[PDB]
């Protein structure tokens, strides 16, 4: 029988309290929605692999315990749990399967404690684990109405007991205990744990309230990657997919003869060290088991090649040098090691790749009278360079005189052989050493291991091996022309791109198996739970071959684009304004096709229209809108200060004195951060402190109907900010700060407090509304707000009469615009995106920096006190120096990212200062600089680490068609508009301004004469009044 | 904009080794910060393109009767004959810039995400801006596009630089011929020399050189036995295989960090260029600028955007 | 490393241990050069602005 | 090309039929490797050997060059043959 585990198999990962924190764990869990076994235990009158989840609804315990082990036949020590009315008994002994076992010849562990078990059948969930010889039990008890097996619900299993057993467990069994042996029935549930990454949500009480299975579906994958239970609408790049290989292919040359390395191992006479013999061994097979199957060795020693692994490599060529060495000199053959025989007899290069085998030879080499046959020379002109021979038995002038002829005074030929004896050799007895020295994976291999070749496959990615070169990918017919000596083909990236078949001499191209980006396109998690998956730059004919989540791989909705293959969205022909960009002009949305679904489509670039251009047709606006739009600009960022000493190593004197040598690095870091902080203060000063004096609004706030109450400060509030300023302050959300402070990362307060920043803003507001642009240049000169507005109108080419003749309408439009700003700021939280994401970037940078302290950087731990406690002084120092280099690199990375962020913030602050100079302190002509439309004025508003400009703009509306002429010919002479344009309603012609329909009689004042009407193209006929 | 790049730690640093993956997952913080920075850069490239080009609410179309008082915009307006709805000058610019090593880059985990806007839709945005400029003038930048004869728009642009509008109407044919001959000279200069599109070409070359240097860093040993992990795993048991692997990981992670930092600085300079391009589209294309030597040398009259590979070309028309 | 001067490292060490010190020294100095060049790139960006 | 490093003697060779123009034309071609031998012997001087078919009088000619530790740049064609060097 089988069933589905919805949300069972969750337990507290460790005995640690938390609160209101989403924690990501990687451990053995029962996967969500898993195929769990429904076991039924009946009497007639299981492998324990990677943890086990056991669920029992049963009462009147028929399961009276469990059994655990590897063999359960007393060959290995077994574990048993047994339960009765009052308590439980745990026994770990040599149990031979109390009818359950016969005798306990060897007992090591016993345990007695309180019992672990506490139609209304109730669940007693247990988790059984064994890690590093520690056997852990987790449990939880829940009452259920017994609707059915494993209902819907969430609960964790709190830990009860852990036992340091330290025995092998592979298989486990459940007892069937009887009080006769009457027939009975039972039922319980078995689940198998797997290494999975889970996300746990902690309540205020620290109880694990909910969990997310990161590796079950794309939606939960995005949830785990963002470390949140809610995912905002968009597209998120999740873990990359890789098409797994099918099988393994091994191609070695068909060589079957054996390498006689055993011959040099049992040679009758070994050549002496001065005349040691080497020969090439090749074109055969090699093994490291027969060398000790014939005779046990004494010393195995090699660099860069593990003794076990050499069976899986193929060798280009190998040399075996066998010779007799004195028992005490066994460590003289090491690279770099010098001595008498090293310098005068034989030595090997420092970069030596090979393995050494030494064994005793006293019983074959030592003689009762002394074996004076193994000669060695201690006399030479100078040192012997590696892999060279000296066999000249000529007299060496050891003394000050040129000792020539047969011999000389204190001058000796090669030294007399040792008198080696069987019994006198107590540690000095002769030994035989054999060095195998080789280079591999440079030339075509001839000598291989016992491993046999396999069949060749093509157009299917596999674990290919060629003479020890092992890789993974597809093989293809080669169009390249190799040469007889050539065996490998490399690319720019120093990686194999073509290989030669060792058995068929054929050349094959190599291409790693297809892979690419995996992105998850989701609407709001609240809105829906169905998602789309994009495989980036992957052919849609290949992912069906890739049929870990395979639920969506069923297809039937697959859409191909340049960006890649999209699964789980339906392509539609019509075009909408696009919210989630896929790439290459494809956008995904979630709407009704009446059911809701995710769709993909070609994005529209807005509404299609054709402007009615003609010979003589102009469109003149008859109305306007005073549109007030908010522009948010970051100005400063959180001034951060960091001290090396506390962060890199708090309260550690040894670490402090090892770090003081990096004083230059630390001073550079402090200088950079201090520069950044002073630059933040300078940014704020440049943006806000553009006024010599603090101006004050008059108590009589009468500005010809313009209502500035929402932007002017309210004296009632202690911090003298405005309504809009208060809303902006509340919108941005500014504990982890305590941990940041305690790890040596401090936040310096800004020089200007929010109160004085608000006072600067209020002074700018008062200056703007009472003086206009004059206070920017020199002394503030008072002017009625109506006339300042008339001037701003005159600035955008609109005659000032328009504003005075529509003063009330413009005032009402401005007031309603401010009302709409208030409503938009109060309703949606997406208004102050830029300031919020700047704060989020700073917070994320500091959180990443504080998380870097958990990084070990190749140390035994991350905490320095444990390093000192668990290591000797030298090892402690050689770990802590690497740890300090790592943490200093993390600090340097943080400071560099902060420098780049501060550069972008300085760019934004320079732009904000320019906007305060050109939009607030004056009227700008730069198109789309101070808001969309014809800029009239701007109002600064302080915001957390930024400014908000209320760009007031004139936007024409209610346009009308008119017939127009480039000039008028009245008395044979062309007439041109002084400042305006000629338009005709159909019968009469009029001169009008360009941004507001107002016709005027064509007279001599508004027109000027130039030449005659025979040269101008499109001139018309009319009359001009004197 | 620049080529939106994406990097996978597992593919680049570790290739396809399980043991390398387990030794690397401890440095997950570093990899997540690198991916976050690169994703920020790519979204910033899309935002740069949107800010520069997508400044217009509606896609305008030029009327079939292309009569603009002798100004013939055939070389800059899109040609329906060609499948790619670009112009003659746009086609020349596309051909001039040149975009195997890309296959090796892809196989080493360094991928190029396609831009959100295709060259076709970028050309359509440019064509909409062209149609708005030649049929409405500066009005379509402010609010609703208001049609106006090109002659009158030219008279207005003349009035902007302190030249009385009578000058243009009394010399309409001469100015139209001068403009046509100027466009001819632009076509000849673009067709003849390959040094015209220096900036876009060197930007592409900088990106290609950065990726080539990154892929070449894989040959560096970083004090290990070898620069290939697979032979290290094959020839070594865990206890020193892992210390060689972790040195290799530290080296390659430092190379990736260096690449990402250089990309952040390059993206900052590209963002500066894109902000300047958006300002030039706002002040030169969507209106007449008074800033001296901003929209070309002389008294600026108007500008015409032209899409180009990862960039824009302004045909600054100036009175000299 | 043992010291900050290469000449004494060469004088007092046989090639292998000399090179295993020198490579660490080169990595340190190359990191210092990279830091200098990165700071110069940021300074040059601000100077270009 | 004859080399000996750490007691290993390597031979490189190539055959190029040439016209009757003059000694050492502008012709370029690389020498493919033939064999390496484990000589393990100190080598300072070499001399070549001549055959005679007597001792008939005759004339011959060869060319000797000395190798140095140098840095070269090699250009590979589509066939992988070293086409040019710098
Ligand atoms: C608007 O301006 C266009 C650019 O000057 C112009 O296009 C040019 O038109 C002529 C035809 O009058 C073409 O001349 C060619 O004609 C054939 C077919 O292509 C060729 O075999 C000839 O060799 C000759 O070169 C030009 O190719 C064409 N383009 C260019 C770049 O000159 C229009 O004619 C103008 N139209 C109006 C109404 O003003
Ligand atoms: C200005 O008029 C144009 C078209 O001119 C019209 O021509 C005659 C048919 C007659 O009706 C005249 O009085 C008109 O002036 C308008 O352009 C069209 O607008 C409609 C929407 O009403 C649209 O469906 C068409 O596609 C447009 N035609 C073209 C060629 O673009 C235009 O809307 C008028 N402007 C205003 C502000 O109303
Ligand atoms: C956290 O635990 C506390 C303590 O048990 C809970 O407080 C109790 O809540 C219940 C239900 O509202 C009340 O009947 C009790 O009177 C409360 N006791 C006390 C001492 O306050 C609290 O509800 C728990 N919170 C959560 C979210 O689980
Ligand atoms: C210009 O547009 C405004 C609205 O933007 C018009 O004002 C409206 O006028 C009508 C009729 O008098 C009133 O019912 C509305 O209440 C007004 N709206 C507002 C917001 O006050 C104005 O009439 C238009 N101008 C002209 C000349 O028609
Ligand atoms: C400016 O607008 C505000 C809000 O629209 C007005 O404030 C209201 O004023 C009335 C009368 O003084 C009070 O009864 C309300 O409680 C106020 N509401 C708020 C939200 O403050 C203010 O009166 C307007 N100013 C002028 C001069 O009309
Ligand atoms: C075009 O505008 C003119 C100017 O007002 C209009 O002419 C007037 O029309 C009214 C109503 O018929 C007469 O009372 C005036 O005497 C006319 N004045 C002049 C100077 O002619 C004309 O009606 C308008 N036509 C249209 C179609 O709008
Ligand atoms: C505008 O009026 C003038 C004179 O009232 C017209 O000029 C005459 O045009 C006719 C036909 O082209 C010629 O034969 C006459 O010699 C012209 N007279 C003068 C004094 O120049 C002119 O044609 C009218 N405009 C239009 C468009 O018809
Ligand atoms: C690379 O090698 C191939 C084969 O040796 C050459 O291909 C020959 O090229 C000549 C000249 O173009 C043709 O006449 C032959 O028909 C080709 N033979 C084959 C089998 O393809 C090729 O030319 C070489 N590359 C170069 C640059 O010379
Ligand atoms: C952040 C956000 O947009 N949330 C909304 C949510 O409030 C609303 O209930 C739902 C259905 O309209 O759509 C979504
Ligand atoms: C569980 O797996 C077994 C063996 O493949 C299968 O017979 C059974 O149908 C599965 N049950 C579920 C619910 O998947
Ligand atoms: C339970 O078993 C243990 C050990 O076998 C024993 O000491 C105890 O007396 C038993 N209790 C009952 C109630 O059976
Ligand atoms: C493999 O065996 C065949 C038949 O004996 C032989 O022709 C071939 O040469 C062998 N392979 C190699 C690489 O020599
Ligand atoms: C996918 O492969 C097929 C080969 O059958 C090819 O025709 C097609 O063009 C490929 N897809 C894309 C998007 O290039
Ligand atoms: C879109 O239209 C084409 C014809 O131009 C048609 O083949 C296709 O089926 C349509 N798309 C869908 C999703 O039906
Ligand atoms: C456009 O204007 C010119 C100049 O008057 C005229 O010659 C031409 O006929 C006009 N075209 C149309 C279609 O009215
Ligand atoms: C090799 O021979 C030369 C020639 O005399 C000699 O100087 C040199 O010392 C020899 N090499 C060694 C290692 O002795």
């Amino acid at each position: 029988a089988y069933t589905n585990s919805f949300t069972r198999g969750v337990y507290y990962p460790d005995k640690v309290f938390r609160s209101s924190v989403l924690h990501s764990t990687q451990d053995l869990f029962l996967p969500f929605f898993s195929n769990v076994t429904w076991f039924h235990a009946i009497h007639v009158s299981l492998p324990f692999n990677d943890g086990v989840y056991f669920a029992s609804t049963e009462k009147s315990n028929i399961i009276r315990g469990w059994i655990f082990g590897t063999t359960l036949d007393s060959k290995t020590q077994s574990l048993l749990i047994v339960n009765n009315a009052t308590n439980v008994v745990i026994k770990v002994c040599e149990f031979q399967f109390f009818r359950v076992y016969s005798s306990a010849n060897n007992c090591t562990f016993e345990y007695v404690s309180q019992p672990f078990l506490m139609n209304f059948k109730n669940l007693r969930e247990f988790v059984f684990k064994n890690i590093d010889g520690y056997f852990k039990i987790y449990s939880k008890h829940t009452p259920i109405n017994l609707v059915r097996d494993l209902p819907q619900g969430f609960s964790a299993l709190e830990p009860l007991v852990d036992l340091p057993i330290g025995i092998n467990i592979t298989r486990f069994q459940t007892l069937l205990a009887l009080h006769g042996w009457t027939a009975g029935a039972a039922a319980y549930y078995v689940g198998y744990l797997q290494p999975r990454t889970f996300l746990l949500k902690y309540n205020e009480n620290g109880t694990i309230t909910d969990a997310v299975d990161c590796a079950l579906d794309p939606l939960s994958e995005t949830k785990c990657t963002l470390k949140s239970f809610t995912v905002e609408k968009g597209i998120y790049q999740t873990s990359n997919f890789r098409v797994q290989p099918t099988e393994s292919i091994v191609r070695f040359p068909n060589i079957t003869n054996l390498c006689p390395f055993g011959e040099v191992f049992n040679a009758t006479r070994f050549a002496s060290v001065y005349a040691w013999n080497r020969k090439r061994i090749s074109n055969c097979v090699a093994d490291y088991s027969v060398l000790y199957n014939s005779a046990s060795f004494s010393t195995f020693k090699c660099y860069g090649v593990s003794p076990t692994k050499l069976n899986d490599l193929c060798f280009t060529n190998v040399y075996a040098d066998s010779f007799v060495i004195r028992g005490d000199e066994v460590r003289q053959i090491a690279p770099g090691q010098t001595g008498k025989i090293a310098d005068y007899n034989y030595k090997l290069p420092d970069d030596f790749t090979g393995c050494v085998i030494a064994w005793n030879s006293n019983n074959l080499d030592s003689k009762v009278g002394g074996n004076y046959n193994y000669l060695y020379r201690l006399f030479r002109k100078s040192n012997l360079k590696p892999f060279e021979r000296d066999i000249s038995t000529e007299i060496y002038q050891a003394g000050s005189t040129p000792c020539n002829g047969v011999e000389g005074f204190n001058c000796y030929f090669p030294l007399q052989s040792y008198g080696f004896q069987p019994t006198n050799g107590v540690g000095y007895q002769p030994y035989r050493v054999v060095v195998l020295s080789f280079e591999l994976l440079h030339a075509p291999a001839t000598v291989c291991g016992p491993k046999k070749s396999t069949n060749l496959v093509k157009n299917k990615c596999v674990n290919f091996n060629f003479n020890g070169l092992t890789g993974t990918g597809v093989l293809t017919e080669s169009n390249k022309k190799f040469l007889p000596f050539q065996q490998f083909g490399r690319d720019i990236a120093d990686t194999t791109d073509a290989v030669r078949d060792p058995q068929t001499l054929e050349i094959l191209d190599i291409t790693p198996c297809s892979f690419g980006g995996v992105s998850v396109i989701t609407p709001g998690t609240n809105t829906s739970n169905q998602v789309a998956v994009l495989y980036q730059d992957v052919n849609c004919t290949e992912v069906p071959v890739a049929i870990t989540w395979r639920v969506y791989s069923t297809g039937s909705n697959v859409f191909q684009t340049r960006a890649g293959c999209l699964i789980g969205a339906e392509h539609v022909n019509n075009s909408y304004e696009c919210d989630i960009p896929i790439g290459a002009g494809i956008c995904a949305s979630y709407q009704t096709q009446a059911s809701q679904s995710i769709i993909a489509y070609t994005m529209s670039l807005g509404a299609e229209n054709s402007v009615a251009y003609s010979n003589n047709s102009i469109a003149i606006p008859t109305n306007f809108t005073i549109s007030v739009t908010t522009e948010i600009l970051p100005v400063s960022m959180t001034k951060t200060s960091v001290d090396c000493t506390m962060y890199i190593c708090g309260d550690s004197t040894e670490c402090s004195n090892l770090l003081l040598q990096y004083g230059s690095f630390c001073t550079q870091l402090n200088r950079a951060l201090t520069g950044i902080a002073v630059e933040q203060d300078k940014n704020t000063q440049e943006v806000f402190a553009q006024v010599k004096q603090i101006y004050k609004t008059p108590p009589i706030k009468d500005f010809g109907g313009f209502n500035f109450s929402q932007i002017l400060p309210d004296p009632s509030k202690p911090s003298k900010r405005s309504f809009i300023e208060d809303l902006l302050f509340n919108k941005v959300t500014l504990d982890l700060i305590c941990a940041q402070k305690f790890n040596g990362l401090t936040v310096l307060p800004p020089l200007l407090t929010d109160e004085m920043i608000a006072q600067y803003t209020s002074a700018l507001l008062a200056g703007t509304i009472t003086s206009g642009w004059t206070f920017g240049a020199g002394a503030a000169l008072q002017i009625p707000f109506a006339m300042q507005m008339a001037y701003r109108f005159n600035g955008i080419g609109v005659t000032q009469n328009v504003l005075y003749e529509n003063q009330k309408l413009i005032a009402n439009q401005f007031n309603s615009a401010i009302g709409k700003i208030q409503d938009s700021l109060s309703s949606t939280a997406s208004a102050l995106g830029k300031l919020q994401d700047v704060v989020n970037q700073n917070a994320q940078a500091l959180n990443t920096l504080v998380k870097q302290l958990s990084s070990n950087f190749g140390a035994i731990s991350s905490v320095l006190n444990d390093i000192l406690s668990r290591l000797d002084p030298p090892e402690a120092e050689v770990q802590i120096d690497r740890l300090i280099t790592g943490r200093l690199q993390s600090l340097q990375t943080y400071v560099t990212q902060q420098l780049i962020r501060a550069a972008e913030i300085r760019a934004s602050a320079n732009l904000a200062a320019t906007k305060m100079s050109e939009c607030v302190l004056g009227q700008s002509k730069r198109v789309d600089f101070c808001g969309k439309g014809y800029h009239l004025m701007s109002f600064p508003q302080s915001a957390p680490h930024g400014v908000v400009f209320l760009h007031v703009t004139y936007v024409p509306a209610q346009e009308k068609n008119f017939t127009t002429a480039p000039a008028i010919c009245h008395d044979g002479k062309a007439h041109f508009p002084r400042e305006g344009v000629f338009v005709s309603n159909g019968t009469h012609w009029f001169v009008t301004q360009r941004n507001f329909y107002e016709p005027q009689i064509i007279t001599t004042d508004n027109t000027f004469v130039s030449g005659n009407c025979d040269v101008v193209i499109g001139i018309v006929n009319n009359t001009v009044y004197d």
